[PDB]
Formats: structure tokens, C-alpha cells, sequence
DNA sequence: CGAATTTCTAGACTCGAGATCAGCAGCTGCTAGGTCGAGTCTAGAG
DNA sequence: CTCTAGACTCGACCTAGCAGATCTCGAGTCTAGAAATTCG
């Protein structure tokens, strides 16, 4: 049986928004120990996994675990409705197909009851292989959604270069070209402002910018985001939910014989 | 000869704002007691009376009862042109020729005048009766119109019933069916965040939910709204404006065709 | 070679997201005094002329002046990119045909560098006939433009004959017709919302109110209009560039012989 | 600092013009119109 | 009186569509979402 009250409902409001776009239809998958998703884009090159844990959770209860496939739009558009103070209280009945969904109010006066249909989906399943990345890069939120947001007027394609002396982005395009670069700032001891850089070895890739523009939407979710990468392997975004889990993602780098043609 | 000064002219503006989107021509019935205004839609499925007091105008004054057709699609463009707090003194000539504007500002440095037309339409009255209803229910504005633009996310028709403890606001979409219940508390002292209702026999019934949400845009228009409604009888929404009057809305039950045959 | 070092970027952002939408490719001249800039629009009936005197730059230095040929649109995007209080680094180096703009944060953490590339063009000079003006006036720039964009939902030709007491800007169209009057006050202690006029001959003319939306987004920059009018003489408007010098706006007056078919 | 307000922007919708297409008739000779190059008139200087 | 250079005229010369249905496309309009602003 499957329960689930949670406090902050803008986590979930966060969430969602987040994914709505980039991934319309998943399989979301339950266990006891916590709540996985794991679902892929449509032109099949971006890759998205969540961490919902269950301590963080009020009330978490699942006697055996499911998989519920569920339309990603439906989710959006039901939960912006529900405002982001309320309380959610998930709970999935046993082989219903359906998704039972209730809003609180902070007052508790009013509480809201949604009904909605399952949608029975194949569950393929992809075991992320773990390896190092060699340049590894975490830096605030803001500063990220604005440098890729500013990158993608210019040009479309982003070649990143994890230089020793700061992180330069670098685009181009018929409009000319640009390069934001930054620096290793150690003075300041806050978190918001930390542009800690871990080196291994000097690299430099590529990945098409909408991709890019499509993962800063995560940015309420939290201040820092963490990057990391290696050699020919896909690029790693790192988000932290506050502490009930971690949301990331995954994108292939280009290939550089894709600029010949 | 008319004349009518309204010191409150957003009042007015937002009236306008309000009736724009549902009929688009009217005959002004004035008399020395206020202003009134009968207009029922174009579909021929909604009513709307309009009641204003002339103790409410600072200045106004009617010689002989007037009554004039005018375009209000236009009539709210040019309101759109006001500011926020300007002062109105509104005026007519005695010969049925036009109308005159007389904007003003609350500095008293600059004045705007506009001047419009007026057409000839049938005074096509029809007898409103005046019957008791089963269920009053009176609860803040915002609530309903929330309720409303939510419940729009889901389908077109409304199920409602007047229960023992609230309302029964629940909509069965095809994407899903979703049940909102309002906990009728009269233990709080400040009626305006408050409901109330008055119970005589079970009701149910179910309307369009275009119609509503266009109902609702009269929304700062005043915190409280009365709705009143019995055993097929036309549903009634009614609207205080201020101390200038009251706003009513009128709209037909849903006819629950044999589906069930 | 060039360099130009202004530390309110928002002036140039302001300026160069006004003159967007009017020309589209203007010849840059460039002084010890400072740098110029006279552009006739592009549908042959508006002019633009604009003064960046050097004097005003925390940094200016020009060997020799030169004539570049600059597009707009790409420069209001690519500077929609910069921040809102930023230091810019405008220059063009040798005879390379690329301009360099490089953007500093004020905490000087995020260092931005950007690269354009100019085309040569045809140097047109073009010129002006100056002389004395009748109808002169100073007034607050968001008045006029609250007053031009309001009456462009009147029509599409005003007419004003500044008045005695004030001005007369009437308009009218298939709708009908509005004249909004400002009147003329000069009792103002601040400078700021006089609206002193120097009247000595009636005049009285007509104009597009498309090229007047077109010529009041230059508002951001000041808030005192300087107006000026006389006989049959093009119609001139200028903003004053905070203290570092002027911006100039130039349309001949609509023919009123051109309305007779 | 949060929320309401206002403003802006981008995407969906509609309309008018331009292009394309499947088929026909059985014809290409005529009409409008634009260009262009050469003949020729005329004014000023020798 | 005659030679010569520029503008006007005339003749020559060329050339494009031939008929309806069917998309297609480009420009204009509206609205919803986003973002900036401001005030208590």
C-alpha cells in the first residue's frame, strides 16, 4: 500500500516544473526505501534520474514496490493549480490505476481531492555505469542559468574549457562570437559564492545549448549546481534537493566532425 | 440633462472591465433614483442587471429618465486609456446627440475629455421574477474564482451540491475527475474570509464552466459574493459594488439531457 | 586605436535598444572631441542624430578619426546579453573590421568578452539647417509618452496648435475623436514637471503617431522633452544624455496636401 | 520581502497573396510595355 | 554654314500568360506565461 505526506508541496511544485518539459511520459517507479525515477527524452539523447528518499518524507509507507506509469503534462498541470504552502498527501491504491491526490491548507479549511488516470507504459531500465570525471566544477545557480541563458542568443553550440585559471565558456556563431570566462574564488567562505574547480587533467567538449537551456529550469530547487566530466563521456549535472534526495542528468557531448558538415 | 460626477471612477472602470467580454450593446435605463442597466447575452443563455444608486455619485442629477443604446467594446477601450484614480463627471446633452467624458486627474493640473456616439436599439425588456431560493451561500471572491480557474483545468460541467458540512465543487473530466470540498465554518469572527450558508432541501445541479470563469471577472469588484439557487431554478451570482450597488448574474442550470436512455 | 571605456552601461543599452527599431545600419564617427552619430531613417521620411561627447567618459582615447559601418539589431541583441550595471569596454582596434566589446561585473567575478564584426558603408553627409523655432516647449518625457501612446488608440494623425494656456493635442478617427489638454503651468518649484512654453506665432500641424510610438521609446534616458516647433520646419524633439550630452530626433511634419486623395 | 500589479513576449490563429498542380486545347501570334541605341535638333563657343 | 555632343523619339525587339483546385506561406492578431516593478 502506498502512502506519502509531504510539508514543502513547492519541492513537488519544483520538481515537476522541471521535468515537464524535457520528458513528457515516465515510469514512476516505488520502492520501500524511497521513490526512483529514471525515464529518457524523446529524441533519445538526454538522460534524467531522481532520488526522492524517504526519510526526508513525513510519512512513507510501501509494502511492496510498484510501478506506476504516469503522464508527465497531467502531473504539471494538476499540481501549479495547488498552491506552494500546502501540504501533499500522495497515496496510490493498490492496482487502482490511479493516483489519488490531496492538497491541506496551512489554515486547514480546505483541502482538495484529484483523480487521475494511469497510463501502462514498458519499463526499460538502464544501469548508469560509474566511472571518474576528470574536471569537476560546482558553482551558483544563478550564474549558470544566466551564462547559458546569454550563450544562447550568440550562437548554438558551447565548447567548454575547464582551464586551470577559471571555467571559459565559448560559443559562435554568424553574429559574431563570445567567451565568458570566471575564477577560483577562495577568499569568500560562502557556498553561494563558491567556484571551486577540482583538476585532473585539461579538457574540452561540446553540447548543443537548448539541451543546456532545458536543464537550467531545475534552478529554485537550489543555489548550487555541480558539474562534472571526463574524456568522451556524457556530461553530469548534479542538483540538491535540500536533503530528501539528488536530481541529475546527463548529456552526450558532440562530436567534433559534426562541425565539418 | 444628466450629469453624474463618481469620484470613484476605477469603480466604473472595472465595471466596464467586467460586463466587456459578454454583450456587447446595451440600453442605459437612467432615472433619478441611480443608474440602471438589464442585458442578457448573446447566446441568449446569461443575464446580467446592473443596479447603481445616485445617493452614491457625489454629484447627479437626471431631469427626465433617459435611456441611450452605446457600444461598451469600445466604450471599455477608451476606459482603458484612464488612469487609476482619476475622477469622472460623467455628462450627457439634453438632446439625444453623443456623449461627453470629463477625465480628470487628482492633481488637478490636467484634464482629458473624450467624446462618443450613441445608437438607437430596441428597449427589449424582459419580466424578471422574483422567487426565494433553496441554497444561499455567501464566501470570499477569491475562493470561487480560484476554484473556478482551477475546476477549468479539468473539464466543462460542474456537479454541485449544497452539503451538510459545505459545498460539493467537483468536476468528472476526461483526463480525471477531481472533488473540492469547502468546510462550512461560521465560528469565525471576520465574515469576510468566512462561509455561510443557509440549508432548506439537497440540491444538485450543473453548469458550464466557460460561463463561469467569464462570471468571475468581476473578481475586485467587492471580497464577499452571495450565490443563490433552488430546484430549477437559473443560478444566481450577485455582486456588491461598494456602497455604489450591486452586480447580479444570472445563468440557467445546466438541462440534464437523457443521457442516461 | 579606438577605445571607449563608459562606465553606465545602461545609457548605451537604453540608447542602442531606442534607435533599434528605426535604423538599420548607421556610419559611427568618431572625435578627440567625441564620438558621432547622424542617421536618416529607413523609410526616407524620420532623421536621427545623436552626440556621445568624449568628455563624458571615464576613459576615452582616439588617435585618429575613423568611419565605421555598424548594424543595430544584432548590437541591441547582442547587448540585451550585458547587465544592468556593468562596465563596458566599447573598442575597435587598428583597421581590423571586428569591434570588441568586453563586459566587467561590478564585483568584478564574471568577466565578460565579446567580439562583432563591422562592413564598410557609404559616408552620406547630410545637412542640417539649423534656425530658430516658434512653438518650444519643455515638458516631462512620461506625459508625452503616456499621452502618444493613449491617443494612438484614438487614430493614426494628430494635430496640435499649442495653445495659449497649454497645448491641444486632438486626434480623431473612425471611432470618433479625443483632445486631451494639458494646460500650461509654469507656478512649478522643481523643474521637473514645468511645462514652460515660448509661444509668439499660432502653428499648428499634423503627424504619424506610428513613428511618434516608434520615437518616444527613448524614454528610459531622461524625463524632460524639449520639443520645439515653428513654420513648416521638420519636427525636432530632443533628450538631454543625463549630463554627457544630447540625443536629437528629427521628422518632417506630415503635408496636409498629401491628405486630399 | 512577498505578493499584487503591470508589462512584455512568444506562440497559436487567421487572412491574403503567391506559388504549385492535374487537367485541358490543340495555337502560339497578338498586345502591352519596357529598354535601348541611334538619328537628330539646338545652344554655346570658336 | 557646318561639325559635334547630349536629349528625345521611333522603330525594333522581346516576352509573359492561355483556367480551376490545392496546398503553402507570410503577415497580422490575441493570449498566456514570464518578468520587472513597486509599495507597504
Amino acid at each position: 500500500m502506498f502512502e506519502a505526506r509531504l510539508v514543502q508541496g513547492s519541492i513537488l511544485k519544483k520538481v515537476l516544473e522541471a521535468l515537464k518539459d524535457l520528458i513528457n511520459e515516465a515510469c514512476w517507479d516505488i520502492s520501500s526505501s524511497g521513490v526512483n525515477l529514471q525515464s529518457m527524452d524523446s529524441s533519445h539523447v538526454s538522460l534524467v534520474q531522481l532520488t526522492l528518499r524517504s526519510e526526508g518524507f513525513d510519512t512513507y509507507r510501501c509494502d511492496r514496490n510498484l510501478a506506476m506509469g504516469v503522464n508527465l503534462t497531467s502531473m504539471s498541470k494538476i499540481l501549479k493549480c495547488a498552491g506552494n504552502e500546502d501540504i501533499i498527501t500522495l497515496r496510490a491504491e493498490d492496482n487502482a490505476d490511479t493516483l489519488a491526490l490531496v492538497f491541506e491548507a496551512p489554515n486547514q479549511e480546505k483541502v482538495s481531492d484529484y483523480e487521475m488516470k494511469l497510463m501502462d507504459l514498458d519499463v526499460e531500465q538502464l544501469g548508469i555505469p560509474e566511472q571518474e570525471y576528470s574536471c569537476v566544477v560546482k558553482m551558483p545557480s544563478g550564474e549558470f542559468a544566466r551564462i547559458c541563458r546569454d550563450l544562447s542568443h550568440i550562437g548554438d553550440a558551447v565548447v567548454i574549457s575547464c582551464a586551470k585559471d577559471g571555467v571559459k565558456f565559448s560559443a559562435s556563431g554568424e553574429l559574431g562570437n563570445g567567451n565568458i570566462k570566471l575564477s577560483q574564488t577562495s577568499n569568500v567562505d560562502k557556498e553561494e559564492e563558491a567556484v571551486t574547480i577540482e583538476m585532473n587533467e585539461p579538457v574540452q567538449l561540446t553540447f548543443a545549448l537548448r539541451y543546456l537551456n532545458f536543464f537550467t529550469k531545475a534552478t529554485p530547487l537550489s543555489s548550487t549546481v555541480t558539474l562534472s566530466m571526463s574524456a568522451d563521456v556524457p556530461l553530469v549535472v548534479e542538483y540538491k534537493i535540500a536533503d530528501m534526495g539528488h536530481l541529475k542528468y546527463y548529456l552526450a557531448p558532440k562530436i567534433e566532425d559534426e562541425e565539418g558538415s
